[PDB]
């Protein structure tokens, strides 16, 4: 398969959560994604293919995991912006009232501003701290899908938020929004990742 940000895959053959962003440990591909989306070793598939499987994740805590995938993926320096991409260029964080898009299988390509910086969020599991909070809107499936500004710098993945009844925080106004994302710095240093770039 081809690693974009934003696709869909599906873990153990149920749950679906969305590409963080392409990345390479050493020899190996590898995609980062949430870490509420898969324990260590689950199966990630796209297309109905295996593609790889969860390395690590952090969960609750944090909300970080990276997949290492088969040598037969295609790693690609881009997310998903309907039909049509934008190029991963590197990570530089935003500072907060940056403006921010992220992308998503449930939402698809959505844009805010960043509101606000190191937020808890108290899910079922437990806190999950540090957050980045934007008010993009995101609904169920988004989550583990790129965070990035329109310039190319990668900013993290979804976390969660505070979906409506209707799955989603789209039919709520900006203001209102709660949309969390996990800072993509301390994933790549955790796992000694490398984002790769175009």
């Amino acid at each position: 398969a081809n690693i974009v940000g934003g696709i869909e895959y599906s873990i153990n053959n149920a749950s679906l959560c969305s590409v963080g962003f392409s990345v390479t440990r050493g020899a190996t591909k590898g995609f980062v994604t949430a870490g509420h989306c898969g324990t260590v070793n689950a199966t990630a598939r796209i297309g109905g293919a295996v593609v790889g499987t969860f390395a690590a994740r952090v969960f609750p805590g944090n909300d970080r995991a990276w997949v290492s995938l088969t040598s037969a993926q295609t790693l690609l320096p881009r997310v998903a912006n309907g039909s049509s991409f934008v190029t991963v260029r590197g990570s530089t964080e935003a500072a907060v009232g940056a403006a921010v898009c992220r992308s998503g299988r449930t939402t698809g390509y959505q844009c805010g501003t960043i509101t606000a910086k190191n937020v808890t969020a108290n899910y079922a599991e437990g806190a999950v701290r540090g957050l980045g909070q934007g008010n993009a809107c995101m609904g169920r499936g988004d989550s583990g899908g790129s965070w990035i500004t329109s310039a190319g710098q990668a900013q993290g993945v979804m976390s969660g938020g505070n979906v409506q009844s209707n799955g989603n925080n789209c039919g709520i106004p900006a203001s209102q929004r709660s949309s969390l994302f996990e800072r993509l710095q301390p994933i790549l240093s955790q796992y000694g990742l490398s984002l790769v770039t175009g």
